[PDB]
């Protein structure tokens, strides 16, 4: 599988190493990708799209990087199982619920509750790993 991720601060960037280790843990092999290293093409050879990327201001997706990357890929994921996760910080998760609600729109079949933990995961660990174990499980 591959994940692929935007973090400014490190907080998704370490969700998606938890992540990827319950994958790893059920017997199965996974890529963690910042979105800047990403090869569309590849990436759409996926049954399952691992998304995340924190909540940037205000509520909405990172505009540098993780949006246009979201936006490129819009048009050729329609069908795609999709799994979303994310960090955020002061907020009640909105940039999640637009996030999952965007994917939906785009015809993509969202398998899971989107992930959200607040700032580091640290205490969410196991929740972040048991996310993964349950991906790895479609
Ligand atoms: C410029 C900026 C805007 C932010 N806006 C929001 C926001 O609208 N809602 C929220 O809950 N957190 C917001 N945050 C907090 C981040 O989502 C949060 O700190 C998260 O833990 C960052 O994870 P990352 O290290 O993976 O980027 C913002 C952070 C920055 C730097």
């Amino acid at each position: 599988m591959k994940i692929v991720y935007w973090s400014g601060t490190g907080n998704t960037e370490k969700m998606a190493e938890l992540i990827a280790k319950g994958i790893i843990e059920s017997g199965k092999d996974v890529n963690t990708i910042n979105v800047s290293d990403v090869n569309i093409d590849e990436l759409l050879n996926e049954d399952i799209l691992i998304l995340g990327c924190s909540a940037m201001a205000d509520e909405v997706l990172e505009e540098s990087e993780f949006e246009p990357f979201i936006e490129e890929i819009s048009t050729k994921i329609s069908g795609k199982k999709v799994a979303l996760f994310g960090s955020y910080g002061w907020g009640d998760g909105k940039w999640m619920r637009d996030f999952e609600e965007r994917m939906n729109g785009y015809g993509c079949v969202v398998v899971e509750t989107p992930l959200i933990v607040q700032n580091e995961p640290d205490e969410a660990e196991q929740d972040c790993i048991e996310f993964g174990k349950k991906i790895a499980n479609i």
